[PDB]
DNA sequence: TTGGTTTTTCGTGCCATAGGTTAATGACTTTACAGAGGTTACGTTTACATACATTTGTGAATGTATGTACCATGAACGTACCATAATAGAAAGA
């Protein structure tokens, strides 16, 4: 959703081999998250860890 | 009157009687080689006490080992002198 700006950037770039500008042009796609926006990410982490632990608990020979 | 055959002495040559230095094998005798017999001072073999090493446990040096819970949201963070010409490349008008 941000490659249209990166194409116009790379049209100006004369094959820069320095990884610093390359790194801080690939990392600039995702913007800043909000303060309470990562709470839902943490809850999805909770749901994933709980699903893995339920999959372990349904295995009978783990005990 | 002169040359040459004949003849006799005489010192010289040949033969025989005497008598002495010195070769012979030996018998020497002296030196050298061959025979055993008592004595010396080592050279190899053996046992025994003590020593440096080398083999063990035990008290200290470091070293990775995982974490610390007000708030920390994009940049190079100071690099650098700018020579010269063979050979290609990506486009721009011929």
């Amino acid at each position: 959703a941000a490659a249209q700006v990166l194409s116009s950037v790379e049209s100006e770039i004369g094959r820069t081999t320095d990884p610093v500008r390359m790194y801080m042009r690939e990392m600039g796609t995702v913007e800043l998250l909000t303060r309470e926006g990562e709470i839902d990410i943490a809850k999805r982490i909770e749901d994933g860890i709980n699903q893995v632990q339920c999959s372990v608990a349904e295995y009978p020979e783990a005990i």
